[PDB]
């Protein structure tokens, strides 16, 4: 036996891969994949052969590839001798007898042609598949990949990538078909025994039916995963409870979630999310504005609800003006300890301004460890039309100046709370790192109450049927001399391509 | 071949296990595990034989064990052909034979005492051995299991349970004689195309030699290495970096601990900890303290440093008495927000008691979400000791009554700090668990920046040598009519039996 590879790289919607004889996009990091692996092997006294159509062999240049033999499909072409590390061959079948003998070929990569993947894949000769998503999309193609056989199955992604704004996945497709005993019993005897007693039991691996991509176990790399599975982890042992808004959740207490900021833009894929609306309230908080109506403005509803006079009038803010949120988040970043008296007065001069402090400290004392915002002021929380639930984050510069984010929530809607929260606090990370001039760090956020609510189960568990899209990337349009300077206008969001919209209800 | 395994129950110290033919201690579920693992099979027409030495033949009975066949290897024991589920053989190695034939036979177990163990290891005819481990040391023995040769390694280790108070673990060693590539090498190519742009690669896996226990692989389930595998963790990435002290640390950001409460308390094992400190600190905190003299009075001198006049004076609070420290935590606890004046003052009634109402709320209100007690007050901070470092917690009620806790440290001192700050917050839920009425629950810790200071090393890297022991098991007396009635001598710290303790200097 011997081993068979395709290995191409598609646009990520509709799996385009060539125009006019050339690659539709240009990322020199992916050939140096395509190269190391092509190349990968373990009898230094071998090599490996990479079967290619001819259309390619011509956009190839006609010269070999280093250490590697090319092998050409062609009906015209002349078997030429001259060259041992290339050599044609009549047809494809015929070419895969580097098994049946050339015992010198350690494996063999299908190294591709539209015709030349779609026949290797309908005459059932690969084995593996080695897949680059290139996030981008919108663009003349005139060839395409085939559709992967569903004898197939994901079981790797890696983590987001970016090249020239350029956003991509390395996907590995494998075809199945056909640590020790001892230790998962010893467990799952002692988890007999012992029942709820033993934490393992508190804690259980999502069942296979609330698995995004369950093929993929041991290479979920693309940090949505750490979303998409929290997801599932309270969908299987969310324990169900009632709670003020009425509508009962699943929840579980202490969990933790990451994100690379550096390639990539946390925005969920496998749902489309509200990136305008993120923003103009993100907008919103660093302003420290608390006027409700001032997004209504910009058509963003997401504070309607926790606004509204009948809300208001039934938790005990009755006095309030129609849509005057009191002291939430902002007022509390800009004008901490200030004394609010509505959303219509200056408040200017008046609280401490942590946001301003912050900056400052970020870069006129970087390693410092006190880069905190909070916004959980006990002397404040009776006045505002709802608690923190971002409560605290802390800021950290890296050695090679890259600004890290820790976020603690104490209660996270995981259904529509989430998806914004993992976007607003990347969003604000950057905007502070280009105002301090750094770079998009990481992101940890870290929940308590970790839930579900009730009317959102058939929903997520759509979603959590949608496999993983890369991340898109997002850019300034300019650099702005104050944070509080920002506009919608001044974003870039760079090849967002997620699934359509997946409408949720509010929990009021 | 076929399978054989030593199971036996020893104290953690001194592998005791014998006493007038007795067991030195009664844990029904120990007795459950030993049924379930002498019992598990594959083919349901085969049995395991057991064997074990007269003496145990008689303490165990003379009764046959239900399903399992009982071999006794005795000089004077007649070979009764009467029971056709025991069995007697003249010398161990004869016996093992089983094997030799009896294909009903499937798996072996050596079920032990201790001139078998002994001769069942010293012939190497044991694969496995399956070791609970019981943290009742201090009793009289007369019969010991014996060392466990260097040929065998732990691959597993259960988290600590407890039963009557007493502590145990179960772990299994087995021993030594000499995923899917396609990922791990799919992930190590893109880990040299792309550098530190790959996310895993700035979280790089600890290498063996500061590893704790590198045998257990798969089956590190004790919660001791919650905390040991961080600390190795930033012994492989930790950054180097200065801070205000004079000693460096090496840090990385956004790490996280998980510990159970619900069977044992997470007092570290793998060194002798100030446990008497971490109390009276804590009760301390509780009552609204902040007079740090009052700490050195009980022979508590963690608070001497940051205390002095010499360092008071050097963060410009030289007008403080000796050790008046400030609004430090305790201040923010029970009076939040309160104009903090001098160390001597009468604050009652003054500021915000959140340790009240966080209690009339956890009573009151379970299902709720906003169980939280912060001491980040940014108003305070400048007059401010030390800023606050374990910055804010929030408090959670399963539904199964068991209080849970979450810490967000902004600062963890890995070396002096994070000890404490584990222990300290068990303690405290615990506390507030007995006087809200619930039982412990879980204990997660979110950190910001951990990281370890310079001259820790040598230190740590001694603690990283040792393999964790069970946790202990901490009760309270009597049940406090007031979480602040509290004291030293109410707490009962049973089956404690950490490593020596290590010398490590604090970094003012
Ligand atoms: N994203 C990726 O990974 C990759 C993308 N691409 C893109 O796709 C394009 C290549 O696709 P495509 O144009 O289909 O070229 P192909 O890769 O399909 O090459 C096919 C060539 O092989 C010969 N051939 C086809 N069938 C047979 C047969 N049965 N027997 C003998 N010879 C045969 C043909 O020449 P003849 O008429 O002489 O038989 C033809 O020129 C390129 O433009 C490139 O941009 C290419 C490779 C990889
Ligand atoms: N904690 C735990 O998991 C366990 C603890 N224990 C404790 O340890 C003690 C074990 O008893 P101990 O006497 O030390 O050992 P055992 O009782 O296991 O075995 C000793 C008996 O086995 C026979 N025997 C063993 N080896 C030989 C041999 N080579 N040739 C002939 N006969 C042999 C002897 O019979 P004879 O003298 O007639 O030749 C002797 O009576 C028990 O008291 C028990 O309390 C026991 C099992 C498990
Ligand atoms: C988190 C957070 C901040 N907030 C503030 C906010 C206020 C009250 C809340 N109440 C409850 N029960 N859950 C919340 O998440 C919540 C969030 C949000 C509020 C609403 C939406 C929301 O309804 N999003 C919808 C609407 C999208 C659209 O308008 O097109 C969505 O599908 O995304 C998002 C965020
Ligand atoms: C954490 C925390 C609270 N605190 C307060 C506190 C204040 C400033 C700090 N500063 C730094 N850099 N690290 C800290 O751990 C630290 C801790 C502590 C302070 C000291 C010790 C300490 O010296 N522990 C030694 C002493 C043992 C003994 O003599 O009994 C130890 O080995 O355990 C522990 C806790
Ligand atoms: N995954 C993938 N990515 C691609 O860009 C790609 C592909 N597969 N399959 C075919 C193809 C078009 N044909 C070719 C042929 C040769 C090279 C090439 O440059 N090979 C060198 C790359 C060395 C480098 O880029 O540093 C090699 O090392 O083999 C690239 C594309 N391109
Ligand atoms: N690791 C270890 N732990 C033990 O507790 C232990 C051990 N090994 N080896 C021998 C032993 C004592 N042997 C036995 C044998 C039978 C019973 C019994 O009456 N019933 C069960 C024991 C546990 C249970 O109650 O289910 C049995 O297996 O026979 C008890 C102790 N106990
Ligand atoms: O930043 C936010 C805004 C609020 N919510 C969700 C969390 C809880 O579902 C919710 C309800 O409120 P509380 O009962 O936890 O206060 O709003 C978020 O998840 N994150
Ligand atoms: O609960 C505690 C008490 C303080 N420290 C340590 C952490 C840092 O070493 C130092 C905090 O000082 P800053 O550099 O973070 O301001 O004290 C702890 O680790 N945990």
């Amino acid at each position: 036996e011997k081993n068979v590879s395709i290995v191409v790289a598609a646009s990520v919607l509709s799996s385009g891969i060539g125009i006019n004889g050339q690659l539709p996009w240009s990322i020199s990091e992916d050939l140096k994949f395509f190269s190391k692996i092509t190349n990968n092997k373990c009898d230094s006294n071998k090599k490996n052969a990479l079967i290619m159509g001819r259309k390619t062999w011509d956009s190839i240049g006609r010269r070999p590839l280093k250490n590697r033999i090319i092998v050409v499909i062609s009906s015209s072409l002349p078997q030429d001798e001259a060259d041992p590390n290339v050599v044609v061959f009549r047809n494809l079948e015929d070419s895969i007898e580097n098994l049946m003998n050339d015992d010198s070929i350690e494996n063999i990569f299908v190294c591709g042609g539209e015709s030349i993947y779609r026949d290797a894949l309908k005459d059932n000769f690969v084995d593996r598949i080695y897949l680059t998503r290139v996030a981008l999309e919108d663009i003349e193609f005139d060839t395409y990949f085939p559709e992967i056989p569903e004898t197939f199955l994901p079981v790797y992604m890696s983590q987001t990538f970016c090249t020239k704004n350029i956003s991509y996945d390395f996907m590995i497709f494998e075809k199945q078909e056909k640590q020790l005993k001892s230790i998962d019993d010893t467990v799952d005897l002692l988890g007999e025994i012992f029942g709820i007693r033993k934490m393992g039991n508190r804690h259980k691996f999502p069942k296979e039916e609330i698995y995004n991509t369950p093929s993929i176990r041991f290479g979920r790399e693309h940090y949505e995963f750490q979303y998409l599975d929290l997801l599932s982890r309270v969908l299987e042992n969310g324990a169900y409870r009632e709670n003020r808004t009425g509508i009962s959740t699943y929840s579980i207490f202490g969990q933790m979630m990451r994100f690379d900021m550096r390639e990539s833009f946390p925005l969920l894929t496998t749902k489309k999310v509200f990136i305008r609306g993120i923003f103009e309230e993100l907008i919103w908080f660093i302003k420290g504005d608390t006027n409700g109506n001032h997004l209504i403005e910009k058509k963003v509803y997401i504070w309607s609800g926790n606004g509204s006079k009948e809300y208001l009038e039934r938790i005990g803010l009755g006095h309030r003006e129609e849509n005057d949120l009191g002291p939430i988040y902002g007022f509390q970043w800009r004008h901490y300890n200030g004394e609010y008296k509505t959303m219509h007065d200056d408040y200017t001069g008046v609280g401490v301004d942590q946001l301003a402090k912050l900056i400052e400290t970020l870069k006129n004392n970087p390693k410092d460890r006190r880069h905190i915002l909070t916004a959980w002021n006990p002397s404040a929380l009776s006045q505002m039309a709802l608690p923190p639930c971002h409560v605290l984050s802390q800021y950290y510069v890296t050695n090679d100046n890259c600004l890290s984010c820790n976020l603690y929530q104490r209660s996270c809607d995981l259904g529509l709370g989430s998806p914004f929260n993992i976007a607003s606090y990347a969003i604000l990370t950057m905007m502070l790192a280009q105002v301090c001039g750094y770079e998009p760090g990481e992101l940890a956020i870290f929940i308590g109450d970790a839930h579900i609510y009730e009317n959102h189960l058939t929903q997520l568990k759509e979603q959590l049927s949608r496999t993983p899209r890369p991340f898109p990337q997002l850019k300034f349009k300019r650099k702005v001399e104050n944070i509080e300077d920002f506009k919608w206008e001044d974003i870039e969001l760079i090849g967002y391509y997620p699934y359509p919209t997946i409408k949720m209800d509010m929990a009021v």
